[PDB]
C-alpha cells in the first residue's frame, strides 16, 4: 500500500507513534517519506547480506526473520514480510522497540539526515488529527 501524507500520520498516531519516546508525529512521517515514500512494500538489500522491510525499511541483521541473513537476530519476532503488510500494525509495534533501544530516532540514517533538526511539522501540516 502507499499511504498519503494525512492518512499515514492518522494511522501512526492511533497505534500510539505520536510522541512515542518524545518523538512527534512529523518525526515519524518525515522518516517514512524518506525511508519508503510511504510504500508499505518497499524492500531493499544492504552489502552485508541483510534487508530492509516495509515504510520505516527495518533491517533483518537485528529486528525480523527472513531466514537469508547468517547470524542475525530477530528482535520484534515477527517474519520480515510482517513489515510489508497494508495494516502498519507490526512495524509501528517494531518500531517501537528499535526507537526504545538506546539511540531514539538515529537508528533510522535518513532521519539522522534528511529530518533530525528540521521543521518535522511541516509533514502533518493541514492533516485532520
Ligand atoms: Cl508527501
Ligand atoms: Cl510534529
Ligand atoms: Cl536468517
Ligand atoms: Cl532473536
Ligand atoms: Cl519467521
Ligand atoms: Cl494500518
Ligand atoms: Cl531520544
Ligand atoms: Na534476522
Amino acid at each position: 500500500k502507499v499511504f498519503g501524507r494525512c492518512e499515514l500520520a492518522a494511522a501512526m498516531k492511533r497505534h500510539g507513534l505520536d510522541n512515542y519516546r518524545g518523538y512527534s508525529l512529523g518525526n515519524w512521517v518525515c522518516a517514512a517519506k524518506f525511508e519508503s515514500n510511504f510504500n508499505t512494500q518497499a524492500t531493499n538489500r544492504n552489502t552485508d547480506g541483510s534487508t530492509d522491510y516495509g515504510i520505516l525499511q527495518i533491517n533483518s541483521r537485528w529486528w525480523c526473520n527472513d531466514g537469508r541473513t547468517p547470524g542475525s537476530r530477530n528482535l520484534c519476532n515477527i517474519p520480515c514480510s510482517a513489515l510489508l503488510s497494508s495494516d502498519i500494525t507490526a512495524s509501528v509495534n517494531c518500531a517501537k522497540k528499535i526507537v526504545s533501544d538506546g539511540n531514539g530516532m538515529n537508528a533510522w540514517v535518513a532521519w539522522r539526515n534528511r529530518c533530525k533538526g528540521t521543521d518535522v511539522q511541516a509533514w502533518i501540516r493541514g492533516c485532520r488529527l
